[PDB]
């Protein structure tokens, strides 16, 4: 005698890009990421006088 | 490692003719103020009774 069962499916959410906290962030997909050791950003703040 | 940004500042001058503080002055030009020793503006004022 073959027995069904009832399974209920996982409650999926809403994605990253469909939030609104992405309008804090600026998102870039960076393919291989594992591949990197460091990175910097250099700013040069020229000052009046 | 990367470089992933190298930013810097540019101070934008703001002429003193386009402040709105210049409204509150009367600014004339004037080529040789090198030149100069002393201004001087005379008032008259007559005074009917």
């Amino acid at each position: 005698e073959a027995l069904l069962g009832v399974y209920t499916n996982v409650v999926e959410f809403v994605k990253f890009l469909e939030t609104a906290l992405a309008a804090a962030c600026v998102n870039t997909e960076f393919k291989d990421l594992r591949r990197m050791i460091d990175g910097k950003i250099q700013f040069k703040i020229s000052m009046p006088t």
